[PDB]
């Protein structure tokens, strides 16, 4: 359930939606800016506890073009809404699909936006959180702003040491997730998965952990990129190139933007939360 409209002095209502990346949420257009949000529920009492709170004030925090940014939390009589922008070009995954595959430069002008948002979720993390990179999406049809869903209310993307190791560094499994990003966007389908047996998950792990990939010979992409596929995808977490490294990459750093180089307050959230543990 989600509960009737509210607030429509300030959001028009533009549909409930029940799946992608916000799950069961329901789309708002904001009457003063015209902007697409996206707004999740949760009933007021029990469930609003401390995870609620700190999901709440780490979402809060992130302030990147590339990442899903929250917008406010609204009280209503049965739920804590919580509204958050709303990505409107669909998945990336889609595009790249329409497109059958990209070239070089629309690879390096999305992965320039990847990479961007992945360094700045990493250097607000003190653990590591699941970004979601398997379904970043689109904001915009024309140049889309990419947008990782750092929030939360194919195996091709599980890195070797995922599955193979009792303690992993979860910021260099990321690298690796974004290479298999990097793979799609050059070539049009995953590496690693059968295109003819997908869910043959066993095959395709197997093939993770023998790094067992090639690019078509059809696809010709420049040594630069080869360079950063090539030290994207080593099994071994301790040799794989760092994003970081990756941010001083020459494939990287061809036409990178000038803007990529080198609300309440939260005394009101709180008070907000604290309320809504209130049936």
């Amino acid at each position: 359930d989600m509960p009737i409209m509210h607030d429509g002095d300030r959001y028009e209502l533009v549909r409930d939606i029940g799946s992608g990346n916000f799950g069961v949420a329901r789309l708002m257009r904001n009457r003063a800016d015209g902007q697409l949000v996206a707004v999740k529920y949760i009933e007021r009492g029990e469930k609003i506890d401390e995870n609620v709170q700190r999901e709440i004030i780490n979402h809060r925090s992130l302030r990147h073009p590339n990442i899903i940014r929250f917008k406010e939390v609204i009280l209503t009589p049965t739920h804590l809404a919580i509204v958050m922008e709303y990505a409107s070009g669909g998945e990336l995954f889609e595009r790249i699909c329409n497109a059958g595959r990209f070239s070089e430069d629309e690879a390096r002008f999305f992965f320039q936006q990847l990479i961007s948002g992945v360094s700045y979720c990493h250097s607000m993390q003190v653990c590591h959180r699941d970004l979601k990179l398997e379904n970043t999406l689109l904001d915009g049809s024309t140049a889309p702003r990419l947008k990782i869903c750092d929030f939360g209310y194919t195996p091709a993307y599980i890195a070797p040491e995922v599955l193979l190791k009792k303690e992993y560094d979860g910021k260099v499994a990321d690298v690796w997730s974004c290479g298999v990003t990097l793979y799609v966007m050059l070539v049009g389908a995953y590496p690693f998965e059968d295109p003819d047996e997908p869910k043959n998950f066993r095959k395709t792990i197997q093939r993770i952990l023998g790094v067992q990939y090639s690019i078509p010979d059809y696809v010709h992409i420049s040594p630069e990129c080869q360079d950063l596929i090539s030290r994207i995808f080593v099994a071994n977490p301790a040799t794989r190139i760092t994003i970081p490294e990756i941010r001083n990459h020459p494939w990287f750093l061809k036409n990178l933007p000038a803007d990529l180089m080198d609300m309440q307050s939260m005394d009101e959230i709180m008070q907000i939360l604290a309320e809504a543990t209130i049936p």
